[PDB]
């Protein structure tokens, strides 16, 4: 197997319309969650989330191409670019079709399906927009980064709703580690703030209610939590295989040296109390990686604010982990972005990097009074300055499925 | 690396609601393309489709469970359920790690979208249902498969528009040949006959107008085709590592010994006039299977009745195989199911795998007039017994995407 590098990050968050504004954001603890403006939601349970503030798709995109996107694909279009760019990576006829993308996404086009419904219901089928179907499906941020950058690799979507961008980096590394692909650029976005988002997750009771104090609604691990908060964004890497970076002189940030998966079999929507999957899923990472529990100093969680979730991961990780779950320190950065959803994962490996980069645990915001059983180093509140070697970051997803990803400071 | 053989398939189709009805269906030169029955489409240009017949989701899983799942999901399951059946696997304590699914689909839960869009914009969001998120998101095929039967393997979904089921089938077969699983369950299924399905489609110009004769619409490759035929259904293989296979005793329909990508990076909807990037995929899976052009027989092509698409496959079949183009036989079977979306590449798998069961060259019905430059053995009307060694089936979808499998009889 070839080993797998870093080489180029990218990102949209309520934090920040990149990378570095993003992760000043972490490092500071500052919240992304606000009421939302773009909708009269006076008749939802929740009214916040986490928003893309002053976006402007005429960055990466001519005004003719946007109109044609769902702000879905424009956005893991702008993560994808600046991860191209920050990759400085040059696209010639002898390396294009040894690079690929994989960009996924949990929901997809949502917004633009409830949009051309409205027109639908109200005028008939003459109004909905020829440019509705590619414009909205999945796989339109790997094929239009692909036909904008001239990539002829290999070119696909993931979909496994919050551990989406998990998935999509781990096996866009596999494609790399196995000689299918030199480069992948893989990661994921969503912006699934529409009535259908806010009113599904709502009418499955898995939203925060806190209306009146939108920054302290994720709470991960605190007693009061009450559900997770939907957030919107974006993150994409460039992974290169490792004499490819070397060759042309890349800059690497880290290696991805594991990844993991597993299936937990047990419900739709919950996950078994012991985290039973989340467990097998870690230890599958941790054995790609060739690596032993005790290696580990970082763990980015899923921890997304929900009452059972945030308590089954800490049971697994005191599982996988056992006396050493109380060295290393995990966090939730969704105390700060919230939950990104098929976009969570990609963002937090992107964290995971940086935290590798700049030797610092970001904080879980909001961990007021951690709850019964959350008794790790949970990093509360504020940015944990520490050696950090190796760094974990795990998604999990309805209907059980899961990922992890292990990435290493390279050398 | 393993090697991979099939030892179950599964099906719903128009022409059936198992893989052997379908079947003859497909050798008989049926069509199953009729006019829409459960919703009126007075107002769209097109009224026809292939519609599933008389499936009743009871035979898979409870009324309880059923309400609780979109169409597309049940009908993934159903293909699920009858290929674990037929592959006679039993899932038990040391197994169930080894065994995964990898079910996608193109568009997922559109029906279940439209339907809460109404109750959305008439009545507010406290009509939405509970079960809307986890009910109509793509990856609750493998979801829900997995907690069905017990299977904690790798659980994800793909979703590459019409690619979907090729891309799934072959990405799981790498995950056995490369160790990471035993068993995958892998394929797609699509119920997108709504109004945003046809009238999204119809708003692209795709689909074929020729409402006073259904059965005639789908012409693949005749000089009269007009877009393709939108349809429903869903495919399911349960792909095994062959010595895991042999030491059970299963019953190998054939062996997966190619699995090729690649990106056209040409234009989100349009291929190339000369199928560029469908030649290099082909050329991929056939160096992935370590065969000469030569030893392909039978090809089930994309062949999906579009002017632009169909003279392309043949453009880049007449690149690949060169003189012996004229001695292999291809055909669409979407002549007669339509094109089934993101399960297309599911059930084209599994007529390719029977086209070695059988030694029988499905029909490409329709093709009155072969278009200028479709002077290949494109089966025209009658299916065609012949020896086929090794079976090709292609793929090809919206922003590029293309994947290509290859089957050969097993010894
Ligand atoms: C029960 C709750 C929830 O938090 N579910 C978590 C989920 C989606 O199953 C994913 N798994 C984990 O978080 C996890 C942690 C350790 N092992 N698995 N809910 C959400 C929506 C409706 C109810
Ligand atoms: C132009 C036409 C169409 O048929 N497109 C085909 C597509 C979706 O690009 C996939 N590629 C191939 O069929 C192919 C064949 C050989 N190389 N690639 N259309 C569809 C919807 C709107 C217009």
């Amino acid at each position: 197997r070839r080993r797998v590098v870093i080489t180029g990050m990218g990102m949209l968050s309520p934090l920040g319309l990149d990378v570095p504004s993003s992760w000043e954001g972490i490092l500071a603890g500052r919240s992304g969650i606000a009421p939302i403006e773009h909708m009269d939601l006076s008749a939802y349970s929740t009214r916040f989330g986490g928003s893309v503030k002053g976006f402007n798709v005429e960055e990466y995109l001519s005004a003719k191409e946007a109109r044609k996107l769902d702000l879905f694909i424009q956005y893991g279009l702008a993560a994808s670019f600046q991860a191209v760019r920050d990759s400085g990576l040059e696209v010639t006829d002898a390396n294009r079709e040894r690079i690929g993308v994989s960009m996924g996404s949990g929901i997809g086009g949502l917004t633009n399906i409830e949009n051309n419904c409205r027109s639908l219901f109200e005028q008939g089928p003459r109004r909905i927009s020829p440019f509705f179907v590619p414009g909205s499906i999945i796989n339109m941020v790997s094929g239009f980064l692909s036909i904008h950058l001239g990539l002829q690799g290999p070119n696909y979507a993931l979909t496994t709703a919050a551990t989406t961008g998990t998935h999509s980096i781990g096996m866009a590394a596999r494609n790399i580690a196995y000689g299918e692909a030199d480069v992948m650029v893989a990661g994921g976005s969503e912006m699934a703030a529409c009535g259908l988002g806010l009113g599904g997750f709502g009418a499955a009771r898995a939203l925060s209610t806190r209306n009146d104090e939108p920054t302290r609604a994720s709470r991960p691990w605190d007693r009061d939590r009450d559900g997770f908060v939907l957030s919107d964004g974006s993150g994409a890497l460039v992974l290169e295989e490792l004499e490819h970076a070397r060759a042309r002189g890349a800059r690497i940030y880290a290696e991805l040296v594991g990844f993991g998966m597993s299936g937990d079999a047990f419900h739709m929507t919950a996950p078994p109390e012991d985290g039973a999957g989340a467990a097998r899923c870690m230890k599958n990472a941790l054995r790609d990686a060739g690596l032993d529990p005790r290696q580990v100093d970082y763990i980015n969680a899923h921890g997304t604010s929900t009452p059972a979730g945030d308590i089954a991961e800490i049971a697994a990780v005191k599982s996988v982990f056992g006396e050493h779950a109380h060295a290393l320190s995990m966090s939730s950065t969704k105390s700060m972005t919230g939950h990104l959803l098929g976009a969570a994962g990609a963002v937090e490996a992107i964290f995971s990097v940086l935290a590798l980069r700049d030797q610092v645990a970001p904080p879980t915001i909001n961990l007021d009074n951690p709850d019964e059983g959350c008794d790790l180093d949970l990093v509360a509140h504020e940015a944990k300055p520490r050696k950090i070697d190796v760094a974990l970051s795990n998604s999990f997803g309805f209907g059980g499925t899961n990922g992890t990803l292990v990435f290493r400071r390279f050398a």
